[PDB]
DNA sequence: GCACAAAC
DNA sequence: GTTTGTGC
């Protein structure tokens, strides 16, 4: 039925990227961390891309082989 | 447009 | 309260 769902390259940033916002701003009242990341996307920091994108590639290649044309159902 | 995950 | 990527 449902296929598996490894973390998405977007939530990847959450894990580590949010650690940054939590260190200097562990007291965010409203939901700003949401629009803040959006700003990082229109300007992705390469210092952060290369590190986790390397493996992020094997995530797609491996699981895509286990579900050739099997899409969401 | 719908289905799935996480943290503040 | 909410965002975003993947797939057609």
């Amino acid at each position: 039925d449902r296929v598996k769902r490894p973390m998405n390259a977007f939530i990847v940033w959450s894990r580590d990227q949010r650690r940054k916002m939590a260190l200097e701003n562990p007291r965010m009242r409203n939901s700003e961390i949401s629009k803040q990341l959006g700003y990082q996307w229109k300007m992705l920091t390469e210092a952060e891309k290369w590190p986790f994108f390397q493996e992020a590639q094997k995530l797609q290649a491996m699981h895509r082989e286990k579900y050739p044309n099997y899409k969401y159902r």
